[PDB]
């Protein structure tokens, strides 16, 4: 119906949930530096040279906050070379 949203949510396949934090992290990334341009990403892109650090680290950990639940790790944004492990991090928090 629609209150069914969340079971669809935790309802999604792994794929679908992985390829689905991914584009958000993607975007979610991008915007940390604050633009919405996902040609500047790739999934598999340098974090680093994106430009993370720990402010804009956390400003993305904060959003990613409302693609998790949690609040991620501090080192999300150290021990991930790039998005692709993001969704993992995140994939593994929210399994």
């Amino acid at each position: 119906g629609s209150h069914m949203l969340r079971d669809r949510l935790a309802g999604l396949p792994r794929a679908e949930r992985t390829a689905e934090l991914v584009r958000l992290v993607r975007t979610s990334t991008a915007t940390v530096l604050g633009h919405d341009d996902p040609k500047a990403v790739r999934a598999t892109t340098p974090f680093k040279e994106l430009g993370f650090d720990s402010l804009a680290a956390v400003r993305l950990r904060n959003l990613l906050n409302a693609a998790t639940g949690l609040r991620l790790p501090s080192t999300l944004v150290f021990d991930h070379p790039n998005a692709s492990a993001v969704a993992g991090f995140l994939d593994a928090e929210l399994g």
